[PDB]
């Protein structure tokens, strides 16, 4: 009461009686209060209790003596109280998170609504699969049967990647769970008095059990990463697709097609990066994509080896077709245990062992490199598999009964069809420089000089003149740096295992034709007799400016357009072109350098699919990711795409069941309405003002951050991220700030709730548009009110201010930066203000997030936790560079490096996806 | 709606927003009978229709045209329809029962009440364990310390017996288990209308698997009727008694007292006689006992195995104290896989391995009766098991946290020592002439005699001289006829097999002390080490009387008295003895045997309890159930119930979650406050006039069933219990009447809708008591009102009577029974009214029921269906008896042997448990 009431003074709540969060989170914080007390003693609880309200009262008034009075209680405590602190708020902080999925997944739906754009951008407000149906055939004039047509047609492939500052381990992620479900169940009303008393109880041990799972700290082996990301399989997502399917099904009905999706048209697929990914990451070895795609093997054959046994109770039936009779006695008859009379499970007995084998082979193997199980009693191909689960639906369809078939047994062919042979399909990503040693080592060996030096047309005459060649290049003979072995060890890699277990070769950081062909040539000598299609990923505003021209030459070479099938998929990262011009910039680039890639490939024929790598508007779940489709550019989905799962939203997008079922629907309806209702085009008058605002904005993060002299040293100080990097949580941080890597960079500045990679650039855009002609203002807000790509640009950055606080940033300035260095840091905060000033009057807001205020209380909420951590960061921080500076330590209430880890990956908790 | 509005038409239905049940029946029925159309045409579908109006039209006015009616749309059905027919309407009535189930899930409890014994009559009324623990403490004056230490100390132990009609394969029950789940989910609040969608195609689909999973008829070994009794332990059981126990820890919590029940305490067992009880049933060999044992053994581990996967994934924490630290280091240094940073998971994996070859021996030894897996790496006592199970929790205790090893471990150990190793102990049981036999095999063949021809006495002092002998009785040398090498190979499989496996033996039609003593004495010489404890069942009302002076004899003898180490099991059975004597006759006769084979056990020092077979009120299920415990006599459970679940009533006891929860409940709350609060004991005059009314009860059951010489006769024709014993069903049907066994004798009178073995003897009695004096209708008045005995044991005849309908059993005399033997059938009916005139009056009712409407309710809605069945077997009975009688057939609109049989099971479905 006295809990809910701070909070609430806090937050101006609300009447709906699905506003609840609050509530969720004083009872969540009243049972952990009393957790404290029994495992630590009253005055533990307490001071966590103090450090609360002092958290509160800052986020409420934003005094900034509360940080200085936080820090003071903070700086005072011996390091295993500390440790006990830290580990309380990161734990709240959870909590919070878990509280915050419960009121998303039971929030009503709005019934009346605009019908126009922005509803999209709203979990609440977004259309449905139904209601996008209905709008095809209604506003857009297509048939039912179009529209059937075109979602049989198409795929969505969402891409699996590491968590920057380490995935949850599986069991966190299940009492996790437990959490959420007897949270969701305390405010049930089907459920009466008494049997929740149990509840209360099993949600106070289960907040008890996931706190004291709290071992700390070598930092995880890439497979052990590889598995901890895997977990939402089991979680989610292997239910969710049949469910999401079947709701696809009634969509159908309803608008009057009466067929299903086939169970085996691919509308849903998932890939991976983990354990492929080693662009600037040598910890990725040949052995670790060995494993991941055994693991992968082993991983998908267990689930459905479990899943076939509750199938095989459930087909108890006796009538069959013919076709099964045959089959069936022939089976029986190999009698080496069901009777005849249960043809059903006679069939599925035998995939079942099948499922067994395959996996106990992949587990050999991966345990030793060899098996006793042959490959010819194994699932080697996933039609081998469905095949008898084909004859199944046949069979009981054939003797009336469809509506049995279109039960589990259609669940497990979608299953099958959707997962596959492994769970996901492994992308592997190298860039382009490790390509091009290998091929001078090549050159130099065979006497013919250094492909390095080479000009683009030499290496492409030369790498012509190889790829139509009738002559191995080179053998085992060859003289290798050790890593140059590492990039052919791992094409050998790829040679060796079977193609099922691959999707794409990633080129980081590519640039020309020569790139790509370059790995079409590896692939080829090292033997890789079916080659992973090449992505070619453009990194930075010269290299997305040439990228049209490339992509050109490619096509128009016979044999890469022979080779390529009519398919093609480039990929683009946000984070990483906007560390080289700016987040704005880079937005306008991409919107053109879609365009164009799409002309290009129209013009060759090619069918082209873009790869969303991270950092983009369609990265960050929920109700914005529906808008973010809808707003590519027109073309650039045409039924096919591709997006980049990051880690830091996966909890977000999958954990709970229903905003998983809700994630993949999403991503279903728009991509479907994108492809036959792209956005409108932006006027002339909007391009002309982007073009110019996109140089100004690009001279102000360059001279910012490439030429001010004093700007690393002044990152390295206000910014953990020589800590992130010394402690890695992941990879490893540079290859001066074209150098680092784009998560590092990212990282470094959301920790001090500053952000400056997000929105950098948009102030001298805006103020220099507008200091131009008046008018601007205007063509700006009208750009924001019907133009989606500019709406959702601005959305986001908006969502990223709403994560700031200048007020902490300072704090670190004051406590790690020298004096000398101050009116930098003083300037940029200067430059915030006015940035974010001009993003209000072009969104004609007047406080941050005045258009979505579900967002904005959750944010809003989280902020007391991630505040208190923070704090405790940065007088961390101060104790570990300085030896200088000295505390004066309470007596024991109830390590320093234990502490920031907790703090960093806190924070990264609490911040979620920014840019 | 004009499914709805008909069946509201027959039931006067009402406001509560509990009531639905006739919404349920809507719903289920106008599914069916679209699938119906689905599957076999408009015409078949409008043929069901045509047979259920007339039904309820029957049910209705009860105009008997009607049943003529139905009769000659039944009998014009080519037999493939015909089947069809019966198949539906056999599905419709377990339909009716699978809503009826949701329905008393559902049910509100009603807050306000009176707190007299009738209150617990009813599951809406009846206390739950807490309000027993609250009554105890405030109407009794019981400390909480007492009544904790009264609940520890206790014992129920729930007997599983053989289903009469054949019990439900494991897949339907499952399908059965979604049926109900998407009912109740169809109207559950807390899910919004478009996921509702789908639960009505999920309940469609769900209706239809159910309806096409019925093969027909060799009826099933021994094995797998055990198999299929077992169901219910995965249905429901298996979580039920954790969920159960954890309830009981809140109820403790809520009376002052602090602590939980401890885990080992024996609160609840389960025992079994599948594959144990031979008597006269010799299908039930050596080899099935063996086998049995080899199954709950196989069950047992595989389930273990299976929940211990899961416990382990959530016992992730790493903290431990010494003791499981230094056990977890030796495990993992024999380093034969999780790191040792995860002790739990240590321990956990060790006990994992032993469960799984606990379970591979099993299954070898009953595959091929040789295992490679030895004795020593398997678990052959339940507290080997249980000891590393301690240490765990133990050591979370030791750590700070109780509050987690409170949790899934918790529930653990409560599983393990609720089911121990197999999940049920096995009784065996066989009729003492095949031990008598034995012993007259031995004492000629040492030629001193022929036992059978010795008087009770020589018996006695002949085998207390063996048993005080030294030296063997016989070898394998023994000439054997089948049947006493059979009774003699038993006791061998018994010697071979773990004590563990077993329970009681019973000694069916028991009278004598050397009925026991000869058990004893067989199970010596056959070498069972442990030999199982020996239980007579008296069945006769004159082995009734002459019980207490067996058990004094017995008790007196110092052999025996030392060898039963002061406890001792005697077992009733209500149906056995009311065939003897009439049900009111063996009512009270019962009463005052178990009061003064108390009174003896008392003077002797000995323990005693009784084992209630079947047929008794406690026999019921529900509320009903609640009440007959707390009936009982006085000191007659003394903190042990032993008591048989009845095939017949498993499901409605233990097939839905909710309800096995409050089943277990009731057994405990009852048992509890019984053994501190026993009922009124009778007035003198109360027990005056129940001899005087059993001695003319017996009179009259007697002089119709076995004086009557043209009354087997009769029972053959108008009962179709010569076609359950030919096609039998089961066991088989005699070893006259004398002859005849139980079951068959009250389901033969069942299935006419008759019921004569309950009701028979009453209305002489009442009659009797009524013209000897006009006040003894006050006193039985009187006694109604507060003697819960008698209350119980009308209410149990009342609810009968409520099954009754004697229209029908007209209808079988008209087309089954010679004309001769009319006047007869009439008589019978003229005392079936006038009794139950009789128990009208003294209940003060003026219709069946009036004071338990819900029960009214669910029987008048399940007799549409029944009564199509019963018209159906009337009429397929007259086409198989009578070659003479044919009647025209219909074209074909979409075997007798086939309808017949299921027509018996459904109409057994339908009556579930009257005597
Ligand atoms: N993912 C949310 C922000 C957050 O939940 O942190 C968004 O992008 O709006
Ligand atoms: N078992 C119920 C009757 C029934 O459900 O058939 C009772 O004894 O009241």
């Amino acid at each position: 009461a006295s809990i809910d009431a701070q909070l609430r003074l806090l937050v101006p709540g609300k009447v709906s009686e699905d506003d609840k969060l609050i509530e969720y989170d004083a009872l969540l914080l009243d049972k952990f209060l009393d957790i404290l007390q029994d495992l630590h003693g009253e005055d533990l609880k307490e001071a966590v209790q103090e450090c609360y309200e002092l958290s509160a009262e800052y986020e409420g008034k934003h005094d900034p003596k509360k940080l200085e009075e936080l820090g003071s209680v903070l700086t005072s405590l011996d390091p295993g109280d500390s440790i006990v602190i830290a580990k309380a708020f990161s734990h709240m902080l959870n909590l919070a998170n878990l509280a915050e999925e419960v009121q998303i997944a039971y929030r009503r739906r709005i019934k009346l609504k605009r019908g126009d754009f922005a509803d999209e951008a709203n979990a609440t407000t977004e259309s449905d699969i139904e209601e996008t149906f209905k709008k095809l055939v209604l506003k857009l004039n297509k048939s039912p049967e179009e529209v059937f047509d075109a979602l049989k047609n198409q795929t969505v492939d969402l891409v699996l990647t590491a968590h920057p500052t380490q995935s949850v381990r599986r069991s966190l992620l299940q009492k996790h769970g437990r959490i959420r479900n007897c949270l969701a169940q305390l405010y049930a009303k089907d459920i009466t008095p008494d049997d929740k008393q149990e509840l209360d109880e099993a949600l106070h041990r289960e907040i008890q059990a996931a706190f004291r799972t709290d071992e700390i700290r070598t930092p995880p082996t890439p497979q052990d990463e590889m598995r901890a990301g895997m977990s939402y399989f089991h979680e989610t997502i292997w239910k969710g697709v049949p469910k999401f399917l079947r709701r696809v099904d009634t969509a159908l009905k309803n608008i009057g097609i009466n067929e299903r999706v086939p169970y085996n048209a691919p509308l849903i697929q998932f890939s991976s990066w983990m354990g492929g990914d080693r662009d600037g990451n040598p910890r990725v070895t040949p052995e670790v994509t060995r494993d991941v795609c055994l693991l992968a093997r082993m991983m998908a054959s267990n689930m459905y080896f479990s899943q076939i046994e509750d199938l095989m109770f459930e087909m108890s039936m006796w009538r069959c077709n013919s076709e099964l009779r045959v089959r069936a006695e022939e089976l029986y008859r190999t009698a080496r245990q069901v009777p005849p009379t249960e043809p059903y499970r006679v069939i599925l007995g035998d995939v079942r062992d099948k499922l067994y084998n395959t996996r106990e082979r992949s587990r050999h193997l991966l345990a030793h490199g060899i098996s006793d199980i042959p490959e010819e009693a194994v699932y080697t191909n996933v039609e081998q598999f469905l095949e008898p689960l084909e004859l199944c639906y046949r069979s009981l369809c054939d003797c009336g009964d469809r509506v049995i078939a279109d039960g589990s047994l259609l669940d497990f062919l979608r299953q099958v069809s959707t997962f596959g042979l492994s769970l996901v399909k492994l992308d592997i990503r190298q860039e382009s420089d490790r390509h091009t040693d290998v091929l001078d080592a090549i050159t130099q060996h065979l006497e013919i000089g250094s492909y390095r030096e080479w000009s683009e047309e030499k290496r492409q005459e030369w790498l012509l003149a190889e790829l139509s060649g009738k002559r191995p290049l080179f053998g085992s003979d060859l003289p290798k740096t050790e890593e140059v072995k590492d990039v052919l060890d791992t094409f050998n890699v790829l040679a060796e295992l079977p193609s099922d277990c691959f999707g794409a070769y990633i080129i980081s950081m590519a640039t020309s034709p020569s790139d790509v062909l370059a790995v079409e040539l590896l692939q080829r000598e090292c033997h890789v007799k079916h080659p992973l299609r090449v992505v070619p990923l453009f990194e930075k505003l010269a290299d997305l400016e040439a990228a049209p021209a490339a992509m050109a030459r490619l096509f128009s070479i016979d044999w890469y357009r022979n080779r390529i099938d009519g398919k093609q998929e480039v990929m683009i990262g946000y984070s990483d072109s906007g560390k080289d011009a700016g987040r704005f910039s880079a937005a306008w680039q991409l919107y053109k350098a879609q365009e164009e890639i799409i002309k290009v490939a129209k013009e060759f024929g090619v069918k082209l699919v873009i790869f969303h790598g991270r950092g983009g508007t369609v990265g960050r779940g929920g109700g914005p990711t529906h808008l973010a489709i809808l707003s590519q550019p027109p073309d650039t989905i045409h039924g096919s795409l591709r997006v980049t799962v990051q880690g830091e939203v996966i909890e977000q997008s999958f954990g709970e069941e229903h905003l998983c079922f809700r994630t993949l629907q999403r991503f279903c309806a728009a991509t479907l309405e994108h492809g036959m209702n792209p956005p409108i085009s932006p006027r002339p008058e909007w391009r002309e003002l982007m073009d110019q605002m996109a140089v100004v904005a690009t001279e102000e993060y360059r001279s910012i951050v490439f030429k001010e002299p004093r700007f690393v040293e002044y990152f390295r100080l206000a910014t953990p991220e020589l800590e992130y990097g010394r402690m890695n949580i992941g990879s490893r941080p540079s290859k001066g700030i074209e150098s680092l890597r784009a998560i590092p960079w990212i990282f470094a500045w959301t920790q001090t709730r500053f952000h400056l990679p997000v929105w950098l650039g948009f102030g001298a855009a805006f103020k220099h548009a507008i200091k131009k002609d008046s008018k601007n203002l205007q063509m700006l807000q009208e750009m924001y009110k019907t133009w989606p790509f500019f709406r959702v640009t601005i959305d986001l950055v908006e969502m990223v201010f709403a994560k700031g606080d200048p007020g902490i940033a300072a704090l670190n300035d004051k406590l790690l930066v020298s004096e000398d260095l101050w009116p930098f840091g003083e300037s940029l905060r200067a430059n915030y203000e006015e940035t974010k000033d001009y993003l209000l009057k072009i969104a004609g807001h007047r406080d941050l997030l005045e258009g979505d205020p579900y967002l904005k209380q959750r944010i809003r909420l989280r902020d007391s936790y991630i505040t208190t951590l923070n704090v405790c960061q940065a007088y961390t921080l101060k104790r570990i560079r300085d030896p200088n500076y000295h505390v004066t330590l309470r007596p024991h209430i109830s390590g320093l490096e234990d502490t920031l880890i907790l703090t960093m990956k806190g924070i990264a908790a609490g911040m979620q996806n920014t840019g």
